């Protein structure tokens, strides 16, 4: 597996870091702070964290993002998305949780307004159309039960796309499975990859969501025009 990490594409421990990794950039509210970027602090605030280059999906690959929501409980319309959708730039677009509503690949939401409470959702979308963030709930493709607020241990969310399995898309918090899915299929092409969030306004919370660390791999770990398609 430390064959397999991919530097470029990855997003180290950031203990004693005194700037952002050179190969990822913060925006809107996003900030470094010891050990950790926080996008979210304080009220009604937005932060994303995306990489500067695209990666050239060709293969199987694996991200592992570990993080944190604390500083508040309770219902919000905050939210923290982990996106992977192809465009030749970052995303311009921060109509879905400070990410883009027209986006063309996948879109994983840890949120709580939803009808089943916390969640980890998987969306898709293929660019030809913004998503009704009406029916977000209503149109995960799949999901898990999650909770993650006002919880000091960070969390870590494992995606592996293993062509290898005909296609598998499996998502794993804390090494269990969420979902899988081999409906998901993402074309060959130039992905961006990053986390954006929102607290958003209910209640005037100040919920704050943290990142620790993301590694990418290139591969499956020991788990041994073209656009987004739901088969």
């Amino acid at each position: 597996d430390a064959s397999k990490l991919s530097s470029d594409y990855s997003l180290p421990d950031l203990i004693n870091t005194r700037k952002v990794p050179n190969n990822w950039q913060t925006g809107e509210q996003a900030s470094l702070e010891e050990g950790r970027i926080v996008l979210t602090s304080n009220q009604n605030s937005k932060g994303s964290l995306w990489l500067k280059q695209g990666f050239d999906l060709k293969d199987s690959f694996t991200m592992e993002w570990t993080f944190r929501s604390v500083g508040y409980s309770g219902q919000t319309d905050g939210g923290i998305s982990f996106w992977f959708v192809q465009d030749s730039n970052i995303p311009r677009d921060k109509q879905l949780y400070n990410g883009p509503v027209n986006y063309d690949g996948l879109q994983l939401l840890v949120d709580n307004n939803g009808p089943l409470g916390p969640t980890l959702r998987g969306q898709l979308n293929d660019g030809q159309k913004p998503v009704d963030k009406t029916k977000i709930y209503d149109q995960s493709f799949a999901s898990c039960l999650m909770g993650y607020q006002d919880s000091s241990v960070p969390s870590t969310i494992r995606v592996t796309y293993d062509l290898e399995d005909d296609n598998l898309l499996k998502v794993q918090v804390d090494n269990k499975v969420c979902f899988q899915t081999r409906k998901v299929r993402f074309p060959s092409g130039s992905y961006r990859i990053g986390v954006t969030a929102q607290n958003g306004a209910v209640n005037n919370n100040a919920e704050s969501f943290e990142i620790f660390k993301m590694q990418f791999f290139n591969g499956v770990i020991e788990d041994s025009k073209l656009i987004t398609k739901y088969i």
